[PDB]
């Protein structure tokens, strides 16, 4: 029974991490974007994921955003520490780190680039879980980046790892999405694919963890509740519109595009990602800017 | 191809003992998806094990099932070949029997560029003398990696009436509904069919629907009222079955639960595919029982 | 005692008309040609001869022919392979009936099947061949079919099986086989690396370009066997420019246009999907044609 | 690529020993240094994915290129893999290798998030920079990274200015022909050693290898085998590294590596670096046996 992490569930923004031109932490920026996430009306943030670029960062640099983003919203919603890293050693340190300034549990995506076994993927996030004392665990399964495509049985056996209380499922399978609710009917069940996410809440997924909810989160709230109101025409309205966004971003590339629409929002100030990420291209930016406007009226 | 909309049941292609056409057992199954209430025959198909049967072969099954059903439901014939005049030659037969619609999965094995597909489909079409095209996408089989580009030209060939998108992707779906709103859409994953309609399919092809197409038809009912709780209660009781046959080989073991539903006399297909295993056997009648209470 | 498969055999060419159906008198030549360039055999109707497009009986009519022009020059393994085992069955014996000294068949494909279903579509072919060696074809690639070393090592274990083509680029496996069938019949299948595969311990060649230059491949088992590395790495990267050109063209329809310069193919088309040859490649596969006589 | 040819030749892919700790065994490291050079190799690759890089901090990878430099520097050729995902990371450790004096520096193609094309061109280009005159060679390693490079997309990577070397860890030995057909200079590394007779026959003029951190000898023998056009030989090592090989990959290659390791007494703990749990139980007397083996034809 998942009923442990019940307090997790709902739309969950992924913190993009903002820098400046030398490629520096932009530390205003972060507080910046925080709290306006927090006045669209978020139920949580996921910091320091791969939408975070958690993985072009020092150890250091990570546990600085940590740091921050707790100071400005522990208590106002529900903050969840991405601290993986490929060695578990590293993971714990940051797992240590997100337990000290007060999150409300710890994530890791399945450790990548070497092809460990599923056992030596298991001792990992009992490691994690140990350091995280006390906070519950979200293990992230984002097989697109990590190369690490997992099974049922192998998910089933991590999500009743003890201390596990939720899913960050970034996979396209909404039957494996219907299975695994299916099966664990407690569980908190993150759709992770933010262009999908009404069909990931109608196969059993009861919110999300997701880039594009730092500049248009309110959508995805109104998703949610207009299908537990069975006002299935609103929720595709609303996947739509979230779609004609994505598709843009996906042109753009997805976190810097997004960085760019909150520079122009006037929540980020340089809207850069880290090397090596380039910049998006100067043909994009009328279209950031006129969703920049869009967006804001709305 | 407006009335071309619905829920439409992939035809298995019953065998006798000896692994010839079992003419009988077929007639049968057609009627036994009429009764359902399904609103079409996806006849031929790789549900149909069209790539174990001749051209003639494929032929009489189409014959058949339009003198079963013509009129009563829509028909679609899937006259897909690796050949592009194989798959003419059951585009010109289709016509005769009076089909409503052809379709074709993108031609696999060797690598053909998107031109040549492209080409395959146009004399398709011709061949097909008016009869409108369902694409299939059918990428787990074909190997073919369609995107959305190549699709959406796919799909604007003059022709060209509607697309069975057996794909996972549910963004691509709600893509291609927005890039052609006009477009008949078939969600091609029985087990996600809510999810898929939810994302803007408009009907589906399905094999699993020749022994639960009213369950499919009752998603479609629910979802359109409002109804999400029946939705997904009736999309988890297919997925419990699903799970199942996937356990049990899709094709064959959908073949034993009409075989213990007095439609089909033997429940196998053709080799290389084996028979069902005998410890799976009960529940593959426990799932006929039950099926059969409910309707 | 199959050891007498061993050897450098071209993956022929099936020959069509304007109208796509059989051309049966290029198909003719065709076979006399291989017989020229020294070539120890014939692998008929496989994915090169583009079989998969073909009817039973179309391919059936091809096997013969060859059996015509060929029985008992050189070696004959007749591509029989189907998804369909009882069709396969039907090209098995019609090769036994045409007096082919083997058969050969590519993992059936399309619906995937469990490696026992596999095992049994083999030992099925097997019987209606009635004693002809079996030759187990694996392509990945095209079949879609991914056999693991001890699935393979189970498939040339199967009574009838003498040999193994092996369409993989993965020469730790070319090797991994040998090591544990020191006796199998190994045939190299991506032509490209031919000498390499030779060196990790394949014994022969199956090809299409065997079809318009069999003779260099001939030329780098004999320069290995001398010892001649230079030689064998020349014939190798010579093989490689036509390759690289064979595969901008398309290989098959390349290959028909070479052997259509070479006046041998009379009209140089695969059967639809496939197209015809990119019109602005013609210059060079008739330079390549003229010097690939030149050359023989 | 004129500018890099002293950099051929056959380089152990250097593994990175830890104590039980799992901390930086120096005085281990040291020793594996002075084995390689015992053995004959021509050079080290330092900080690679056998030197396990990306479960060490910056800190620590600059600590082996720094103690690697004092045992091998003016005896061997050495090469620094400095390769990270951020550019600037990769940045710093490559100024690093340039201070400790390397003779070249080496990046994997960055991974985990997917980059485009000019992006890969660009880092290395930046890496290059920072390198200030140490040429790059560039890693292309598909199976651990994902990054599957075109045969165009290599062809610019290995002319980028400054690149004088690949290590092409990839069995595909058409496309090995075809980038030494289109480089004649180039510093052509052969990455998989289970084919390295065979990659050195497409094309490859010497290899980067993890195997040999325990039995490259062997892998000489096979360049000699060859020079000479003795295939019977250059055959008989293929297949005896391949038997050692089969077995690597049933135990795991690297820690297989460090336990062969601890049975030539080189090294102390045999270990690698959580998430990478221990070698089964059942694998250690072949693994013995196997170091004396090695030891017994080694003299
Ligand atoms: C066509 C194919 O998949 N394989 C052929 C037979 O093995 C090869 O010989 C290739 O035709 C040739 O090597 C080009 O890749």
């Amino acid at each position: 029974h998942h009923h442990h992490a019940t307090n997790l569930r709902g739309v969950m923004a992924a913190l993009l991490t903002p820098f400046d031109q030398q490629q520096a932490l932009d530390k205003a920026s972060l507080r910046r974007l925080v709290q306006f996430n927090i006045q669209q009306g978020i139920d949580g943030l996921y910091v320091g994921g791969s939408t975070g670029e958690a993985f072009v960062q020092s150890l250091s640099e990570r546990e600085q955003v940590l740091e921050i983003v707790a100071e400005e919203a522990k208590g106002k919603i529900k903050l969840i520490a991405h601290v993986g890293c490929v060695s578990t050693a590293e993971s714990q340190q940051l797992a240590a780190s997100a337990k000290r300034y007060g999150f409300d549990a710890v994530s890791a995506v399945t450790p990548f680039y070497y092809p460990f076994s599923f056992e030596e993927h298991c001792d990992h996030y009992r490691a994690i879980i140990d350091s995280a004392d006390g906070l519950p665990m979200v293990v992230a399964n984002i097989p697109a980046l990590s190369g690490v495509k997992l099974t049922l049985d192998q998910i089933n056996t991590l999500v009743t790892l003890p201390g596990v209380g939720a899913l960050k499922q970034t996979s396209g399978d909404l039957y494996q999405m219907e299975q695994i609710r299916r099966e664990h009917p407690d569980l908190v069940l993150y759709n992770g694919y933010d262009e999908i996410f009404a069909s990931g809440l109608l196969a059993g997924a009861d919110g999300g963890i997701g880039s594009t909810y730092n500049i248009m989160g309110w959508r995805y709230q109104g998703i949610v509740k207009a299908l537990k109101e069975g006002d299935i025409q609103t929720a595709q309205k609303l996947q739509t519109e979230c779609n004609k966004v994505i598709d843009l971003l996906i042109k753009t590339g997805v976190f810097r595009g997004l960085k760019t629409v909150l520079h122009y929002m006037d929540v980020v100030s340089v809207p850069l990602c880290r090397k090596p990420f380039g910049p998006v291209d100067e043909k994009y930016l009328p279209e950031l800017k006129a969703l920049a406007q869009q967006l804001m009226q709305e």
